């Protein structure tokens, strides 16, 4: 394998966690390739969940715990760190609040959250390399509570990056929040990524092709399927009670990406730099709700 960066693995990966009985568990925890039937049930259907009053509370409460996660491992991210202690800190403030981390065996991953750094897009598997001066990192958590996943990710500075990852993150922060200004009742799911693009490619970045936004509820990835791209066409038009994510993943270079060997990592074939971030939203009468926001601070962690 020609990798297309700097970047390797580092291994080897500390053996798997496990988590307490007493924390109730998804359907494809305990299947042997980490399959969901639930999803598999559902493949081919295009409609969406109207969520009853009882599965946005249910909802609330995983976006809302979800967020506090995050917080936890966004105060770790500085030089030195590894991105395994960054997983063995959210395995353990998951299971602290009584909640399964919804990546732990999900099509077999092996860790309880995707931390990307660099030419990572996504889904990068937390291991032994300590965090670089320089660096952006992603870090990807969902937690599965009561019967419902919770799911959100930022971008962050390691120490002191170049104009290039500030600008690059920041257009990624402001496509997301761009396409979320647009929700409401009666938009189309395909016209998000126009906007998307439209941002990304005003300030010279790509948008990576392969990975969509999702439908999130009972299921992980559900309908909708929520492209990132100009003149895609999914299927489906927002209604209040609708809940899914937006994340978008934009490059500096072209959107090609390829998969590591490990099955997992999913890195742009240029190996430049790529960025995310992503929310739970919530679809409203008025617009909608960001379910995986801040509660106690108006900007993301990297504005600080
Ligand atoms: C074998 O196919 C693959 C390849 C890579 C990853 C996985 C499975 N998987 C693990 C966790 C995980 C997180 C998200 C997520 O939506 N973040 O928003 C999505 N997929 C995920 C399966
Ligand atoms: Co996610
Ligand atoms: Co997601
Ligand atoms: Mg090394
Ligand atoms: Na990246």
């Amino acid at each position: 394998y020609r990798y297309t960066g700097k970047l390797r693995p580092h291994y080897p990966l500390m053996p798997t966690r496990p988590v307490p009985s007493y924390i109730q568990r998804p359907d494809y925890a305990d299947h042997p390739l980490g399959m969901s039937e639930s999803e598999q049930a559902l493949k081919g259907t295009s409609q969406i969940k109207l969520l009853s009053s009882e599965d946005i509370e249910g909802m609330r409460l995983v976006c809302r715990l979800a967020r506090e996660v995050l917080d936890v491992a966004a105060g770790m991210i500085k030089p030195g760190v590894t991105t395994e202690e960054i997983d063995h800190a959210v395995h353990l403030a998951c299971i602290a609040r009584n909640c399964y981390p919804s990546p732990l065996n999900y099509y077999n991953f092996p860790k309880s959250c995707c931390t990307s750094v660099n030419e990572v897009i996504c889904h990068g598997i937390p291991d032994r390399r300590p965090l670089q001066e320089g660096d952006i990192v992603n870090v990807d958590i969902t937690l599965y509570r009561n019967g419902y996943h919770g799911d959100l990710n930022e971008t962050f500075f390691v120490g002191e990056v170049d104009d290039g990852a500030r600008k690059l993150v920041q257009t990624t922060y402001e496509c997301l929040m761009q396409a979320i200004d647009a929700v409401k009742p009666g938009v189309r799911y395909r016209e998000l990524g126009n906007i998307i693009q439209k941002h990304a490619q005003a300030n010279g970045f790509s948008v990576v092709r392969s990975y969509c936004g999702h439908g999130i509820h009972k299921l992980f990835h559900t309908a909708p399927n929520v492209p990132h791209y100009a003149k895609n066409k999914a299927v489906g038009v927002m209604k209040s009670g609708h809940v899914f994510t937006i994340e978008p993943m934009i490059c500096e270079g072209g959107w090609q990406d390829e998969t590591w060997p490990d099955g997992w990592t999913a890195v742009t074939r240029d190996g430049k730099r790529s960025a995310q971030f992503e929310h739970t939203l919530l679809v409203t009468d008025t617009g909608c709700e960001i379910l995986t926001r801040r509660l106690d601070s108006a900007r993301p962690h990297f504005m600080s």
